[PDB]
DNA sequence: GCGTCTCGAATCTGATGCGTAACTTGGATGCTTCGTGCGT
């Protein structure tokens, strides 16, 4: 029902993957339970869970942000943020780290017409053949709409939010593509989409997640702020 | 088409007098006979 978003103001835009790597690195050894809980690890092992992650990372314009889902997510972010703040203060002795703590109510109500919803970061590259299928809407709609529907239903079930039984979505398109890597020296990269616009006949309150593999910082979007239509101020 | 943070706090939180007076303060009755005269 409640989503907690915490932003650490480091002063520079850090990509979410390196952010998660470094926050893992800072908490090595001290308070192992916090590390296991924050990294989405099975108790007793360091492996991650295939299930939807309750721990969330995102790329803030001024830094990186922690997102908790549900009471468990809220509780973990609440007892976690002082520790990561202390670690960041320890590592960066000559910079002030600022913490912004804001909560979003999560609500999804139906609506007999559609609204323009978009995201900056979709994980859509599965096969190279499907990548060229985006020229025709009909061929590429099936897997994209299926991905959106499954992502929405699984995140709703994870957060326990009621959703209508009659959601239909049609895709519009994206702005461009981008490449992302595990490490700067890694030779493995994936393709995402920026401005992937799709129309849904329902309202989405608060911040929302779509796609899969979200903990590394993909598929987060504030649907509520997008409805304000502040995307007009994009020019040079 | 909701946006969110903030979404108070401390302290006082009754004092003082006045907080009865005067007067009434019981009274009365509870038996028959006898003589003389009316009296209907």
């Amino acid at each position: 029902m409640f989503v907690t978003q915490v932003i650490f103001n480091m002063g520079e835009r850090a990509y979410p993957d390196r952010a998660r790597a470094m926050v893992a690195e800072l908490m090595d050894g001290v308070q192992p339970g916090l590390v296991a809980t924050l990294m989405n690890y099975i108790p007793g092992t360091s492996t991650s869970r295939t299930e939807f992650p309750t721990v969330q990372f995102g790329g803030a314009s001024d830094g990186f942000c922690l997102l908790g889902f549900g009471d468990g997510g809220g509780a973990i972010v609440r007892d976690a943020v002082p520790l990561i703040h202390a670690a960041l203060a320890r590592r960066m002795p000559d910079r002030i780290i600022q913490v912004e703590h804001k909560e979003h109510s999560l609500s999804a109500e139906a609506r007999p017409y559609v609204l323009s919803y978009t995201v900056p970061r979709m994980v859509v590259q599965k096969k190279q053949r499907h990548a060229e299928r985006l020229l025709h809407e009909a061929e590429g709609k099936a897997h994209l709409e299926g991905l959106f529907l499954r992502s929405l239903q699984r995140q709703a079930a994870a957060v326990g939010l009621p959703l209508p039984e009659n959601l239909e979505v049609e895709f519009k398109g994206a702005v461009g593509n981008f490449a992302a890597k595990h490490n700067p020296n890694s030779k493995v990269a994936y393709r995402g989409l920026r401005g992937a616009v799709f129309d849904v006949n329902a309202r989405l309150g608060g911040i929302w997640t779509a796609g899969f593999m979200l903990s590394k910082g993909y598929g987060q979007f504030n649907a509520t702020h997008q409805l304000s239509g502040a995307v007009n101020a994009l020019s040079e």
